[PDB]
């Protein structure tokens, strides 16, 4: 469990990472060395080399490419969908009537769908969900070592969030005029935080 853990943030070495200069499409790209933050730990190093990509000539039937041209880093593309659905779940808690046709509001005025599942909304019972739109403003992508000091784009890793999709990003409610693309390597304590716990507590 917490041991798993301890065991990626020992061995990680963010040294080779430093070299993770480059391109993401137009735009140079930074390496950034920031902390993360978990109790019962030390502060934990967390690296990767970002940039700022502005929505031009990159977005195409709503659809983001990205070129990823970073030392050390075998180049690849990647392509990720702008707008993706996010589906949340109603449940009769003993926190329903009065709560939950609020949550029906809440979607329905926030430009999302509702969906009934159940003819009346009983205690602990799944009455409905909300189809949401949101629309990407972080990109995170992971690259795997490779041998001879190389970095590949990991396979099993198409994100750095769980559960590590292609579309396992960050999105937004409100679709901002640039996204933050982000690459990983695989062995960075920020995935192995994400993966060991899914729910960023242990």
């Amino acid at each position: 469990p917490r041991d798993d853990f301890k065991e990626a943030v020992n061995a990680f070495n963010p040294n080779p990472i430093e070299k993770w200069t480059g391109r993401f499409n137009t735009e140079n790209a930074s390496v950034r060395r920031r902390t993360l933050n978990v109790p019962g730990f030390k502060s934990i190093p967390t690296v990767y080399t970002e940039a700022t990509l502005p929505l031009n000539k990159d977005v195409t039937d709503g659809r983001l490419t990205v070129v990823v041209n970073i030392n050390t880093v075998q180049p690849f593309t990647r392509r990720t969908p702008l707008r993706v659905k996010r589906e949340k779940w109603y449940t009769c808690s003993s926190s329903c009537h009065r709560k939950h046709d609020e949550f029906r509001n809440k979607c329905i005025s926030e430009g999302g769908r509702y969906t009934t599942e159940s003819s009346k909304c009983r205690l602990g019972e799944k009455c409905g969900y909300c189809k949401q739109n949101v629309y990407l403003a972080t990109l995170y992508l992971v690259a795997g070592s490779v041998g001879g000091g190389m970095y590949r784009e990991s396979d099993k890793y198409q994100s750095a969030l769980y559960p590590f999709y292609d579309i396992s990003q960050g999105y937004e409610p409100r679709q901002p005029s640039s996204v933050n693309v982000r690459l990983y390597s695989e062995g960075d304590p920020f995935i192995a935080f994400q993966q060991l716990t899914e729910g960023r507590e242990e």
